[PDB]
RNA sequence: UCUACCCAUGUCCAGGGUGAAGUUCAGGUAACACUGAAUGGAGGCCCGAACCCACGCACGUUGAAAAGUGCGGGGAUGAGG
């Protein structure tokens, strides 16, 4: 467990001090879980059930990224640079 | 001392072509795949002298020669000479 990743990408674009539901925070946590799960699948190549989990996370993260991009174009660009995404 | 195979140690193979893997960059996707370009220089790879071979024909047949010559021919970085 890491609230580290919360308090980092809360404060970058914080609505509240104890913001949790910011797209920033969500996308960041998704990015952390995605990347963790990828390295599981490097080892456990034929864990297909878990891999469907990955594809759902990826789809959530994409949809939240498309949401920012349409909402706040600058705020989107700051998030993808810090996480190191492309889209 | 010919020749067959082997062992040790040397050496030879003008030139030209083709463009494997890999790599890089770009694209590419959540990751990979995958795509393009450049690079790269593989091969009992290609064309072709030396060299090695001996497919066809002619000639020769008391020969220039007890196996050759002429004109073409095959291999030519290899299980090579
Ligand atoms: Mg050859
Ligand atoms: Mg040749
Ligand atoms: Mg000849």
């Amino acid at each position: 467990i890491t609230q580290e990743r919360k308090n980092q990408l809360i404060n970058e674009f914080k609505t509240h001090e104890s913001d949790t539901g910011s797209p920033e925070v969500q996308i960041a946590i998704l990015t952390d879980s995605i990347n963790n799960l990828n390295e599981h699948l490097r080892t456990h190549k034929k864990d297909h059930h878990s891999r469907r989990g990955l594809l759902k996370m990826v789809g959530k993260r994409r949809n939240l990224l498309t949401y920012l991009r349409n909402k706040d174009v600058t705020r989107y660009r700051e998030l993808i640079n810090k996480l190191g995404l492309r889209r």
